[PDB]
């Protein structure tokens, strides 16, 4: 439960891909979903 992002999986915004350690997940979005501005 309530913890320092130890026991919690975050889901992707674009797709429904969730993986532990959201900290790293951030990359996926950029990789799998490389958007430009
Ligand atoms: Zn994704």
């Amino acid at each position: 439960g309530s913890s320092g992002s130890s026991g919690h999986l975050y889901y992707c915004s674009q797709c429904h891909y969730s993986s532990i350690t959201k900290n790293c997940l951030k990359r996926h979005v950029i990789q799998k979903h490389s958007n430009i501005l």
